């Protein structure tokens, strides 16, 4: 396995940028990894957005060498975007145990939530 849960990515997701996220469980099936291989990522931002992506579309935040990464232009996806690599940046300063407790979404009942930390 090239990730565990607290790794920082870039994750291709079609009809986006290559965007910052780290490698979670994912919170209902309980599993941050499965088989091709997926891993379960959250992405960094302003809003608690999750998925599953093949190994071939992540690489290593802070294969990496052959991706193209390119920043958003257009106004709206590029604040939420700015955001994310803000948050990203702070998380790569932090241990793996710190930055889970403080960016790890929190389920309140069936309600996805940012971790309230970042959401203060
Ligand atoms: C490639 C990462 N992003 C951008 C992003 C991430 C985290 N925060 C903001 C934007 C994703 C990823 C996925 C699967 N879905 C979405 N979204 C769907 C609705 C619009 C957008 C963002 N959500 C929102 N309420 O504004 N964005």
């Amino acid at each position: 396995l090239k990730y565990n849960v607290g790794d920082l990515v870039w994750s291709k997701v079609s009809g986006y940028p290559w965007w910052p996220c780290m490698v979670s469980a994912d919170p209902l099936l309980h599993s941050y990894t499965k088989l091709a291989r997926q891993y379960h990522v959250q992405f960094f931002g302003d809003a608690p957005e999750r998925a599953w992506i093949f190994e071939k579309s992540l690489v290593a935040f802070a294969a990496a060498e052959k991706i193209k990464l390119l920043a958003p232009i257009s106004g709206k996806l590029r604040a939420q975007w700015e955001m994310g690599i803000v948050q990203a940046e702070e998380a790569a300063s932090m241990s793996v145990e710190e930055r889970k407790a403080k960016f790890t979404f929190l389920y309140v009942g069936a309600q996805l939530h940012l971790n309230p930390q970042v959401a203060k």
